[PDB]
């Protein structure tokens, strides 16, 4: 639509490529289908999702109630214009609220500023402009100056996408100044109207995409079980482990990282839970934390991937081995989650990548080396089916949830379902399967 695919470096694109073209899909659609699905696919990362997606906490707090909070802080940001919000009907602890589309009318101002990549996507994202992020501005720029912001996808200042419109809470001196790292650019026109959650109702809610409010629910945690969490950082898959089994029953929470375990006991303290465990652990050690063997009666592995899913996404800075040394580590991973879980019990493995060799291909992989295994139908069922490519059965395919970013067209801004069919199409790049282990190891 408005911005160009996402910015990604000619090695890592002809990476991605060459893994959604292989002769299965070639085969299946043609070459230039494939090649219009890819393109569109890249085309669609840089736009952000026509939904931001919230989790109600409603271990603390009803969905009506909070619905309602969000609705009165909604009709407080945009100056009294009162959007609706949606609860999902399959993942009804999940509300949908309606980003404004292309604003194809905001015309331009004369005094500019320039941000980066990931400061772009942030602004996308409803979040504001902080001095630190601004990379260049127009002279004479003054205070409560309205000037247009620009993001660097290429990352070549010392090529430009418009953002919007706003306001200036500094100058061009007070901007370069040596550290007012509150202040910045205030969004008042921005091409897509996304509002900001990020102090409203802190014990109630949680950011959280739809397919990853999705994995729990696929997961199904029942109250008295026992939960694993092998790669739990920030802590929003687990926490809402934790809510569903209504705080009753064990979470262990594991991550690698000191610091996100930290960030995990605080999310897990302002959302009330008690029955969560984290640990500053490496998950590939944590079988006998550690752990017995067959001691957990459900495992979550969200695991640590490419990450070439998230929207909004402008541009990728990356090299071609970090995306592709993903695969060992997730393997390792999968390893200890089998290893540990219990006779019976249900294996959760999700990225949110868009690769072959990350998700299909680890399926396959772990379908071969553990026969012990065996794959189970989801609910419920919101994204298509799985990508061909690594050499599964249709019905294989069929068991497994990928969603697709460019499945629909890119909207523009209605009845319920018409909503709720935008929620649920037009996503975020992501990946979720589902084994239950049938005999001991």
């Amino acid at each position: 639509s408005i911005f160009p695919k996402i910015s990604l470096r000619p090695e890592v694109e002809n990476y991605l490529k060459e893994g959604f073209m292989n002769k299965e899909i070639v085969t299946a659609l043609g070459k230039q289908e494939a090649e219009r699905k890819f393109e569109t696919l890249l085309k669609h990362l840089s736009h952000p999702p026509s939904f931001t997606t919230v989790r109600v906490n409603t271990h603390l707090a009803s969905v009506q109630h909070v619905k309602n909070l969000l609705l009165d802080e909604l009709q407080k940001q945009f100056n009294g214009l009162s959007v609706p919000i949606l609860q999902h009907p399959d993942l009804q602890d999940v509300l949908l609220i309606p980003v404004i589309g292309p604003r194809k009318n905001i015309k331009k101002q004369q005094c500019e500023a320039i941000v980066g990549a990931q400061c772009g996507n942030a602004v996308l994202r409803g979040a504001h402009v902080y001095a630190p992020g601004i990379v260049s501005a127009s002279q004479f720029m003054k205070a409560g100056d309205v000037i247009s912001v620009y993001s660097d996808i290429k990352g070549k200042c010392k090529t430009k996408v418009f953002l919007g419109n706003g306001i200036s809470e500094l100058s061009r001196k007070e901007i370069f100044s040596g550290l007012l790292k509150g202040m910045g650019i205030r969004m008042t026109e921005p091409v897509y109207l996304s509002p900001s959650f990020d102090s409203v109702l802190p014990r109630y809610l949680f950011l959280q995409n739809l397919p990853s409010a999705l994995v729990s629910h696929v997961l199904n945690p029942q109250p008295g079980e026992k939960i694993l969490d092998l790669c739990a950082a920030p802590g929003g898959k687990t926490t809402h482990i934790a809510a569903l089994m209504h705080d009753q029953g064990e979470v262990i929470a594991l991550d690698k990282i000191f610091n996100k375990v930290e960030k995990i006991k605080q999310n897990a303290l302002l959302l009330g839970l008690n029955s969560i465990r984290a640990f500053c652990f490496d998950g590939t050690k944590a079988v006998k934390p550690p752990f017995l063997p067959e001691s957990f009666d459900r495992i979550l592995l969200d695991a640590p991937c490419s990450g070439m899913g998230q929207r909004p996404n402008m541009a990728c800075t990356w090299s071609v081995k970090e995306v592709a040394s993903y695969q060992p580590l997730q393997r390792k991973l999968f390893t200890a989650a089998v290893q540990l879980l219990k006779p019976e019990g249900v294996l959760v493995y999700s990225t949110c990548t868009i690769t072959l060799a990350e998700n299909e291909e680890q399926v396959a992989w772990a379908l071969t080396k553990f026969p012990c295994l065996q794959l189970q139908p989801q609910e419920p069922q919101i994204g298509g089916e799985g990508m061909r490519g690594a050499g599964l059965s249709c019905e294989q395919l069929k068991q497994l949830q990928r969603f697709d970013p460019s499945a629909v067209p890119l909207p523009d801004t209605a009845r319920r379902e018409d909503m709720l069919r935008l929620a649920n199409k037009d996503s975020i790049g992501f990946f979720i399967a589902k084994f239950v282990k049938c005999k001991s190891t």
